[PDB]
């Protein structure tokens, strides 16, 4: 008998609802355990200047829940980190979760007993228990990298992470200097511009940014949007990206340059990334004429934007407009301020840090008082490997991923019997919730499955495993994705292993090989009773 029927590692969109559904819903016992001193994952942790959503806040949110969608309010297009930890927390308190997350607890081990055929986690504080069911929600963008920079623990200042952003940090009137220029980074930028004495931005890579179109929502659309949520989540169910529009299904050779140009001006203008690159046309990511079309487009808008042509290079990418989409509000225009400088990292590359500051080659040091990592992640796989995470055989689970990360469907594992992932690897790309949504409750049947039969282990085949694999790989390798060097294939972390770490089939089709495995059967599952 375990001490749990479920254990689930993680607080944020993931863990909650799991939780939720395993305690409210199927009415086992069950557990949340979250490093974080509060719920939220991203939006707990994600407290820096300028932090918010680039899905727009209409379904940048649950929607198992009718009520709370009539319910609930937003006034702005995307939601800033504090308004969407607030609604993460009102999760947690409409549904009584709170009772059942322990905070400030960080997972150290996970260890399956193959003769009692259950699991023990470990806690950093040294207690144990068991539980029949692990679901671990342990984020795909949490496990913070912060690259070994020589001289970094020298910096007298306050350096800090962007995942680990204090609450107590102003850095208004300050000299700020900021590595990284993703999605985290700038939109840290913009913010940081308009609150910092002096603002130095360290680019290694510059990307293929667009307009977010941001701003305050009219609150009669607001009603408007709600009065149609069925059919708004029946739309993004049944998209690939999931982030509220339709995506075109014209391939952007097909017209003739005139239309290119008016579409992608009147996504520019209605803003967002994803609608930059699949609202537009069909084939931005996947057709090299197309893509690079797509690319001088926003180049073009650079050197329209960008006053000083200098500086205008140098945020002008040359490569494949195939890393994840980023838009902002107002980003390009932010280096048109006095107090903004760019440093290039390809032509000066950081030295060393000091003291004081950061040294580039070009031996200029710049003095910081605060120092900003947006490096971002150990995507996908970082927390995975950084546990002691142990099953069938003893065996590690860096022992089964020695040429990358895998699973079966993104949520389960060959040799880890009874262990649910939550955006584990091989899942979905898309705007988030959503596909949280499908694996939770995908996770929820068969956990309930196993109760009412009395099943006492659920695994996947290794065979099953491998295709899945080669699946993922196959669709990965029909995109433009793989040549992009970023986070989303492991080459942002040196000695990360490149490989494929998302199923890029999307939303819809991934719903329906949920689907289609659970009405077979659970084809490719070992069920032992
Ligand atoms: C700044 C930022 C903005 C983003 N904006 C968007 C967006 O607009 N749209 C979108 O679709 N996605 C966005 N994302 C991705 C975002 O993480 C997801 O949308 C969603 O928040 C993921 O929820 P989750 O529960 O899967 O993971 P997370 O929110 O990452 O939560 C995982 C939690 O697990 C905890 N944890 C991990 N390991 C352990 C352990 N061993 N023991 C205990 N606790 C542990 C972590 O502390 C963390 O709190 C963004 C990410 C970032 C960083
Ligand atoms: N050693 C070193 N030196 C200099 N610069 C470095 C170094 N390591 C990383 N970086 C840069 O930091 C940035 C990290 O970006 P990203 O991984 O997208 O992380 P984000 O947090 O912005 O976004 C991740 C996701 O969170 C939410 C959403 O899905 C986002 O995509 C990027 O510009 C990197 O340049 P590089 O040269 O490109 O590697």
């Amino acid at each position: 008998t375990p001490d749990l029927d479920a254990i689930v590692i993680g607080a944020g969109f993931g863990g909650i609802y799991m939780l939720h559904k395993l305690r409210n819903d199927l009415g086992l016992s069950v557990r949340v355990f979250e490093k974080g001193g509060g719920v939220g994952g991203t939006w707990y942790w994600n407290k820096y200047p300028g932090a918010k959503s680039d899905t727009e806040g209409f379904v940048y949110r649950y929607s198992f829940d009718k009520e709370l969608l009539r319910e609930y309010d937003w006034t702005t297009r995307y939601l800033d980190q504090p308004d969407v930890l607030a609604y993460l927390e009102h999760v947690v308190e409409r549904y009584d979760l709170a009772r059942d997350i322990q905070l400030n607890t960080e997972v150290t081990d996970a260890i399956f007993d193959e003769e009692t055929e259950l699991w023990r986690v470990t806690t950093a504080g040294g207690e144990t228990l068991t539980a029949r069911f692990l679901v671990t929600a342990l984020g795909l963008l949490s496990r913070s990298n912060i690259p070994d920079i020589p001289g970094r623990d020298s910096f007298a200042g306050r350096l800090v992470h962007t995942n680990a952003w204090p609450e107590d940090l102003d850095i208004t009137g300050k000299r700020v200097g900021v590595i990284g220029t993703g999605s985290t980074g700038t939109q840290f930028i913009v913010a940081a511009a308009k609150m910092a004495e002096q603002l130095t931005v360290f680019q290694r890579t510059p990307q293929y940014c667009v307009p977010s179109g941001n701003g305050p929502m009219d609150p009669d659309e607001v009603a408007r949007i709600k009065q149609n949520f069925d059919s708004i989540w029946d739309q993004v169910r049944s998209s690939t990206v999931a982030f509220g529009f339709e995506e075109s299904t014209v391939e952007a050779m097909s017209v003739s340059e005139s239309e290119r140009q008016r579409v992608f001006q009147q996504a520019w203008d209605k803003g967002n990334g994803f609608r930059f690159m699949f609202g537009t046309f069909c084939d931005i990511a996947t057709n090299p004429e197309a893509n690079a079309a797509a690319a001088a487009f926003i180049r073009s808008k650079i050197a329209e934007i960008v006053k000083d042509p200098e500086t205008a290079r140098k945020l002008t990418p040359t490569d494949l407009y195939a890393k994840r989409p980023l838009c902002n509000e107002g980003y390009y225009e932010t280096y048109n301020r006095d107090n903004v400088s760019l440093v290039s990292l390809k032509e000066t590359p950081i030295e060393e840090i000091v003291p004081q500051g950061v040294r580039t080659s070009d031996g200029v040091v710049h003095e910081l008082d605060v120092l900003v990592f947006a490096t971002g992640f150990d995507a996908v796989d970082g927390n995975y490997r950084a546990m002691n995470l142990r099953g069938r055989d003893g065996r590690h689970i860096n022992e089964h991923w020695t040429e990358g990360p895998t699973s079966y469907l993104g949520v389960t594992k060959a040799g880890f019997p009874n262990m649910f992932m939550i955006l584990g690897p091989n899942g979905p790309f898309t705007n988030l919730p959503p596909s949280i949504e499908a694996q939770v409750e995908w996770i929820s049947d068969l956990i309930d499955k196993a109760t009412r039969e009395g099943l006492t282990t659920v695994e996947p085949t290794a065979d099953a495993e491998r295709e899945w694999t080669e699946t993922c790989a196959e669709i990965a390798n029909m995109t433009l994705f793989p040549k992009a060097d970023s986070w989303i294939f492991g080459a942002n972390i040196p000695g990360k292993r490149h490989a494929v770490m998302f199923y890029l089939g999307g939303l819809g089709n991934y719903r329906r090989q949920l689907a289609d495995v659970a009405d077979g059967g659970y084809r490719g599952f070992q069920l032992r009773g």
